[PDB]
């Protein structure tokens, strides 16, 4: 009973490829309202429509020299209905640059009872008629967090089930209005953790993942897979590499991600503007065989220096965005592994 | 990590008790707008919110003879804050006549990609805060249905799995804010299968119920289950007798059903008023050791009369609540083994 | 695609029923060569076949006062073929004073890679033509033991995926050749966890083999369950009374086991002979509805003072059978709550 | 709690590497003794030792040309135990032409059951202690067929699952003592259904595989999978094209079979020696990204000819042997996508 038709399969496909096409990745600029919040606090901005407003603009009409980096851009709900400017809707400046447009479905994450703080997330909720409303107004692709920490006891079965499974129908959901699926299933690098320990659990999460992903009957070749790298714990002892950081990556990775999956997008979670560079551009350059894109969706590792140096002031506007142009090719460059600091 | 505290756990356990004791079942006013709405077509009635609240009171304001009956009664979003002539609010009347109030919180079932016309249900985002208002509203117990087919290839296994998990959620979000879950794993009589058939897709389904309800950690004393009875399918050949079917449910049920489970409340399901009591009574004289108690959770089997009496003309109240009347105190009897027709 | 026939059905349930028939269990004389072998070590007794024999025979031929205690006998291949003094074979002595004869077909646990000491059992190969030779030479049910213990990391997912499936396996292929399978999922006693701890972990691991049993299409009235009781970790701080672990016991079974599981045969394990006779009588006193038989299925709890009191020396048979003789009527009492130490 | 070190890590990678080297493929000579009766009676020779072992020899000692194409061979219990005329153990034949050898472990098929004629696989018990004799006796792979069929309700939930199961309890024992598992779950090509469905179940299966192999802390890089290209059944109305069944096989690949599985030996199941050929040289020409070797494992798509070359005259060993080399030598063409007939 194929959930999708050929034409469909083939659509779906030719976004994900697009988004990930070489030396291409992804501005994840989704922050929700209680998010961004954060962020403009810690530069005494007050948070207002206007000023998220500003910020998205700033970010998405940087110079062109970011064209060739961006392949798409994940914006949340109210960004996507908000106009530059000069009038034109977000949706129009991201595609009119040659990216693709993409939406966080996710409603955040909700605590699992019976277990040591774990979570799972919601928003499957009116999914679908979400979807093809998004479609209509320009979002091809998707994004839904899933949050996994490593602990004693943790991530336990429970919760590695059912954020496998909600990732999948979430995904299900999506294809079938034409939106590429990002799938992540971000394991947090909290605790302290060795390398070692976060490639075990990342390689079960993972395999857990994929299987949902078949069980739910997804098109694997009209996804992407957002994942957290392999590295310590942030409070680890022990000190690694990038090499080997790199290593354990890809290594994860090559059992558990089937080679339809047309590509990954890692978040930097936590990790410096320069640090997620140099890590991605050390996993292209890892001594495997990689049968899929390696390149980033970065949030903060795009945007630090770019709010730094923003400040909330109108007349740093061109500061401001020379620094997101730095990075994103920066990371364009990571993703081809040619990333010389 | 203990899910929920004794405190907690006696709470539930006693409001699961309340609703199933000897001789009392449950009231499922609970058809949502667009269920209502085919109701009150089939008598030529608007479908407005005076006639709908006129409506429920009617039955929640029969007289007294159905206190001993009725354990409890489940009402639909609307319902739950609406109000009788008196001034009483609807959980007040359900209240004082010694039930206790009940809640639907699923949004409805939605299609499963790649099934053959499958379907999940939907209604989890924010159930908690909407648990914990309900709980504060008067409700002490909720209802979600998932609904399952079976045919050539159906129930499928991604069918049976994703139904069996949404209802851990649910019922595991429930107990969270002290609210009874009651777990409705409705398999449609429709088709031409026999009795031996449904009996087998009601006890794979029930077994992956309850290994769902406990990798979610879920109280099972603190619960209820609303099953189909074992019946041959509408349009099925052959006939049998209702010792026969009695014994295949209460068969199906003694090989899936924890005996720690309070009770089990069927949902009539197309049966006829008569049916479904007469039914029902032959499950309570079952020669098998029945551990739970095996009552009723009737919509149209409590309300079919009684709306048809109405025709929507207020002269007819007295006449209407007789036929309920009728029937809950049938129904009553028949939890009991001692309905006589 | 029925796995058991009617009349098949009716044979395997009739032999569980005989089994567990009011105030009756089992003894489990099943210890292989190895096992044995420490026993007759204990008492400075040679482990030589014949010694092995007079030994098996001591407890197979006591008075008749243990007839009506003893539903059933377990026996260890080498047994199964060997011949009291007055030449009837073995398994003909048991049957002749109202017993059901008893087979272990496993072949003990083997390591699981991956896992912190934990284990499977084998036995599977060849199985189904073992039974039908089992079957003709007098044995109805059979045993395999599946072993499981709690620590940090234990019992781990894969230890209880593995070990309910495996006796998934058991029981399927003995049911094909007519002989009723004791299901036994023993959870070690060893370590320091308290009462709580082990029922849930029991409960977990109870639900995961009724899945599995379901899984493999087991018909569950013709089986048996050989659990652990709930009891704190041997060396467990906290102190308990036997109503507590009653409680935790008869709690943990209402929550996993299908009322239609014919019965459960506890097994002692490490319990003293009184000790498991008094848990056993207050578990069948225990405030709450049990829809099984609640019996024994003993081991040392019914050969301790048996086999010390016999020492090896042949003048010591009659001494030597008292004790055993003791130890089942005791426990007889204990299944029908009716044991006044 | 690795399940491997390094060092063991290491040479089962090495192992699993050099049976698949460049234009490398698997002589399947695992014919058990039942099996090669069935071959022998084909042309009318007595199934002897003798016999057999003069067969297993003229396979095993063809000319050197052999050498570059023939990466290892698998051999049965007895063949492993039997010499050449010249008094060289098989294994040393085999290792002296530069393969590896390898050895059936399996017991042959079981019924499940409660399904539609579907069967699971023994040989688990005692498999360790075995697989370290072989390991001494100069083996150092290993293969484990399952078997799955496509029909009206099959491959059920329960053969996937038990198989899949079955596959990774033998993988893992192996690895532990230092021996490469080959993982055969094959799916039959009996059944009149077409590509596509094929496609979906192998999709299916083979996704239930690896999430065993993962669940079972299973060694990637150290086993070599042995699936069933996919195919329409041999009874299927419709056509295909070499490249449709490539394309459909790869791709079905592509999204179940990790990048880490060092290679794919291809089984044969029913075609002639030059179809296996010239699909196996299309898979290697198929435009997709292949991650692993796709090279072969053939039983009989190897020694068809020969076989029939040698009708059991000793004065046939040439002729026979030369159309063993012929076979060989075309599918280590096809391993390297230079195959043209």
């Amino acid at each position: 009973h194929p959930a999708l038709t050929p034409e469909q399969k083939k659509e779906l496909s030719d976004i994900a490829h697009r988004i990930v096409a070489p030396g291409k990745g992804i501005l994840a600029a989704d922050e929700s309202t209680g998010s961004i919040a954060k962020r403009l606090q810690s530069i005494g901005t007050e948070n207002t429509e206007e000023n998220r407003r500003f910020y998205r603009q700033l970010l998405l009409t940087a110079d062109d020299r970011v064209n060739p980096a961006i392949g798409g851009v994940i914006l949340f709900h109210e960004t996507l209905y908000q106009k530059a400017d000069d009038g034109r809707p977000f949706p129009q400046v991201i595609k009119s640059k040659g990216g693709v447009v993409g939406i966080k479905v996710d409603k955040g994450v909700v605590p699992l009872a019976g277990t040591n703080g774990e979570t799972t997330t919601q928003g499957l909720d009116g999914l679908s008629e979400r979807c093809a409303q998004y479609k209509k107004d320009g979002a091809d692709f998707a994004k839904w967090r899933c949050v996994l920490k490593i602990g004693e006891h943790t991530p336990s079965a429970l919760a590695i089930m059912e954020n496998a499974n909600v990732l999948a129908r979430y995904a299900s959901i999506c294809q079938q209005n034409g939106i590429v699926p990002i799938v992540e299933p971000e394991i947090l690098p909290d605790g302290d953790h060795d390398l070692k320990r976060c490639q075990y659990v990342t390689e079960k999460v993972l395999a857990a993942v994929y299987k949902a992903l078949s069980d739910h009957h997804i098109y694997l070749e009209g996804t992407l897979l957002k994942p957290n790298m392999v590295t310590p714990g942030h409070a680890a002892t022990q000190k690694y590499s990038h090499e080997e950081i790199a290593m354990a990556t890809v290594t994860a990775l090559r059992r558990t991600v089937p080679p339809a999956v047309t590509g990954v997008t890692f978040l930097s979670g936590g990790q410096s503007e320069e640090e997620a560079s140099i890590n991605l551009n050390a996993i292209n350059k890892a001594p495997l065989l990689k049968p899929w894109a390696l390149t980033f969706s970065y949030g903060r590792a795009l945007q630090a220096s770019a709010l730094k140096a923003w400040g909330g002031k109108k007349e740093n506007l061109k500061a401001a965005q020379e620094e997101y142009v730095k990075r994103a090719l920066a990371n364009s460059l990571a993703a081809q592994g040619k990333y010389t600091p």
